[PDB]
Parts: structure tokens; C-alpha cells; sequence
DNA sequence: CTATCCTCCATTGTCAGGTGTACCCC
DNA sequence: GGGTACACCTGACAATGGAGGATAGG
């Protein structure tokens, strides 16, 4: 892959649940003020989808780079301050993410505003921008609290409507996940339940877009993990997977190698539509087809 | 001295893969 | 007497989200 189309939606929302908008504060001496001052826009990926990476690289007119980045992932980075104004500021302004991410890009965009004017170079510009980087992301770590701890963080922005179907599409290929299950039951003539399960991870910050979702796709209810601030928007009834998710992502298709998960995702759906499930023959069928799905991939 | 390239982490939070059992169907 | 769904449980390793450098230009 390299090639393909993207929706612009299908984009926004992916990045609403992978992407990272970053704001960096390295101390140099060699700098006036004591530090660099360096914007970044990154998403990272496994190996199994660099072709993700390469298209969303094209999408973007064929700016920045793609690179090795740990030792299993590769990362797609637009590091340039000027290239960001140009293509990146844009495009997020007219197609808005409707995640806390919102809030971070908001932030990121008076940064990329304030390098722009060149107001970093100057002091007290810096001290602007550090209180933006403060309320960005996990915050301030250890050294800028210490170099700064006088720093007021500025004000986090508020609002949460799906814009479009290929939002959910494409934020879905980010936190999202096609389960398959298969119980230990004490009660069936083949010895296992099969449990097909879909799900979305989200953080607690998001607990009302995630609430929505439930009213979105007319079905599902969310969970509280019990040891953190993490949602799972779930749906466990057959019926509804066969009659709504699952015709949904056939119309708005799954992004990356996720798809791949949603096809032999259907593909047991209609092995437990046909009661073949509770067949050994059928059983077999599908623990090949999970097995060689998410996890256990290529 | 400022801007972009570039190659490297570590920590922990998602994904993903399970249960314990209320309860509907015969 | 066979089968389903919500609430609940739980851990590994990739996704966060960084970290320096080396540049080449003004
Ligand atoms: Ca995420």
C-alpha cells in the first residue's frame, strides 16, 4: 500500500484515537532563551501497517516521513513548523476531531501560531508556550516543573457531536477491537460457548462522546474498567452484531490491517448465524479463523 | 543560534482473551 | 437439557510520547 483514497472523516477519526500532537521543550544553551522549541504531529504503527502509514503520508500531499521507530512499530512524523501551517493547520481546522484530542490540537495550533510570528525566539513568548504544553498531553515531566514551576497551565477548551459516519469508521480502526471468544462451558454438546464481542477502548475524559455511541449505533452500554479510568463502549448480542455493527463497517470499511479482523470476524459471524457453532466441524473452523486473527496475525 | 533531519528509549495503558451465572429455549 | 448474554477479571508489549544528536543556513 501506498495508494488508496482516505476518507477525510474516516482520517479525522482515526487520528481522534491514534494520533499524538506533539509540543516539545529541549533545553540547549546554545538557544537564546535556554531551549528548543519543537512541534511535532505523529502516529505510530506495527510493521503490519507501514501501507497505513504510507497512504496517510500521501493523503497528506506526500509530506513527512516515515520511520522505524521501536523495535516492532514505524512512525509517520511531520516535524516541520512550516510544513504543519501549511498543510496540517488547515485541513484540522475545516474537519474538526471531536475527542479530548480536540484539545490537545487546539493547544498545538497556538504553539505552531506563536513560532510562527517567531514570538518563541523571544522569552516571555516561550513562557506562553510553556504553559500550552502544560495542559498538553501527559503535562509538564520533571525537568520543565523544575525549570518552570511557576507556570500557570492555560485553560483546556468543551464540546462532542459525531460529525460523520467515516468518522467512526476510521476512529474505530484506531481503539477499536473485533473479539472473539471462546468460554468453557459446562452446558453445551461441543464443550464451548463462541462469543463474538465488539468493542471500543477509550479513556474516561471521553465518557460522554462514548455514552453517545450507545444512541449511535442504536445498541451496546459501556463497562468502567475496575482499576483505571477506561471506558469499553460493548456489544455482546448476537443479534445486534449480525443486524447492526456488522453492516455498518461493511458500508463505512474498516482502515488498516483491522479490516482484516472484521472480515474473519464475519466470517464466524455467519458460521453462529448458520447454528453450525455447536458442531465440532464447525467449532474447528472457527478456532482457525480467531487464531490466525488480531493477535495472532500473519 | 535557529530549523529540520535522524536514530534511538521506558513506562503503562490499550487491546485482546478470558470468567461466573442469571435466565430464556426447549 | 442446550444455549445465550451482561458484568466482571486480567496481563503483555505495542502505543504513548518521549529522549538526543547531527546537520546545514542564516
Ligand atoms: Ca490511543
Amino acid at each position: 500500500g501506498e495508494n488508496s483514497k482516505l476518507n477525510p472523516w474516516a482520517v479525522v477519526g482515526f487520528i481522534d484515537a491514534e494520533g499524538s500532537f506533539m509540543v516539545r521543550v529541549r533545553k540547549n544553551s546554545k538557544y537564546k532563551t535556554g531551549w528548543l522549541v519543537v512541534a511535532i504531529f505523529s502516529v505510530t504503527v506495527d510493521k503490519k501497517d507501514l501501507f497505513l502509514l504510507e497512504s496517510l503520508k500521501t493523503f497528506f500531499g506526500g509530506l513527512g516521513s516515515i520511520k522505524k521507530s521501536g523495535n516492532s512499530t514505524f512512525s509517520y512524523r511531520i516535524e516541520s513548523s512550516e510544513q504543519l501551517t501549511k498543510i496540517i493547520l488547515p485541513f484540522f481546522d475545516k474537519y474538526s476531531l471531536i475527542t479530548e484530542k480536540l484539545g490537545d490540537y487546539l493547544l498545538f495550533k497556538k504553539v505552531l501560531e506563536l513560532m510562527g510570528t517567531k514570538e518563541h525566539l523571544t522569552q516571555r513568548g516561550l513562557e506562553k508556550i510553556v504553559s500550552l504544553k502544560a495542559s498538553i498531553n501527559k503535562g509538564l515531566s520533571e525537568e520543565l516543573q523544575a525549570a518552570f514551576p511557576q507556570c500557570v497551565p492555560t485553560p483546556r477548551p468543551n464540546n462532542k457531536n459525531i460529525p460523520d459516519p467515516f468518522w467512526l469508521a476510521g476512529f474505530v480502526s484506531g481503539d477499536g477491537s473485533f473479539k472473539s471468544i471462546l468460554k468453557k462451558s459446562e452446558s453445551i454438546k461441543v464443550g464451548f460457548q463462541s462469543i463474538l464481542v465488539f468493542q471500543i477502548t477509550q479513556h474516561a475524559r471521553d465518557v460522554k462522546l462514548m455514552e453517545s455511541l450507545i444512541s449511535y449505533l442504536g445498541c451496546g452500554f459501556i463497562e468502567k474498567d475496575s482499576r483505571g479510568p477506561w471506558l469499553y463502549y460493548t456489544v455482546t448480542n448476537f443479534s445486534d452484531i449480525q443486524g447492526k455493527i456488522i453492516p455498518f463497517f461493511h458500508q463505512y470499511k474498516i482502515i488498516g490491517s483491522k479490516y482484516g479482523d472484521y472480515q474473519d470476524w464475519c466470517k464466524i459471524a455467519l458460521i453462529m448465524q448458520n447454528k453450525n457453532h455447536l458442531t465440532p466441524e464447525g467449532l474447528n473452523e472457527i478456532r482457525a479463523l480467531k487464531g490466525g486473527m488480531n493477535k495472532g496475525r500473519l
